[PDB]
């Protein structure tokens, strides 16, 4: 479901969300020029997300269930669980007493990423490369 390489087709409120999220004017701007793809892979029970862009290349490597150290694009330092839950890849970022949840859902032929923070969301719709 997940496995591929995505290309982001759409991207609706993502300044508001990187704003809730407390991500600085300089980098919002960064981040809201980029394209980024997604890139998903799994090794047992190891599954990789990697993102290439303008803005930042990142990789988390993580098992389900389990918390890890997570350095976001941004620079946070958050502790991270990633869980199926419902059939969505479901990861939660906790930080300096805060929380966000990002979804990963496949809906149809696309991934739908909702980036979650209390009242504010956005969404980000990938195909498939």
């Amino acid at each position: 479901a997940f496995v591929g390489t995505w290309k982001l087709v759409s991207s609706e409120n993502f300044d508001d969300y990187m704003k809730e999220v407390g991500v600085g004017f300089a980098t919002r701007k960064v981040a809201g020029m980029a394209k980024p793809n997604m890139i998903i892979s799994v090794n047992g029970d190891v599954i990789t997300i990697k993102s290439e862009s303008t803005f930042k290349n990142t990789e988390i490597s993580f098992i389900l269930g389990q918390e890890f150290d997570e350095v976001t694009a941004d620079d946070r330092k958050v502790k991270s669980t990633i869980t199926l839950d419902g059939g969505v890849l479901v990861h939660v970022q906790k930080w300096d007493g805060k929380s966000t949840t990002i979804k990963r859902k496949r809906e149809d032929d696309k991934l739908v990423v909702e980036c979650v923070m209390k009242g504010v969301t956005s969404t980000r719709v990938y195909e498939r490369a």
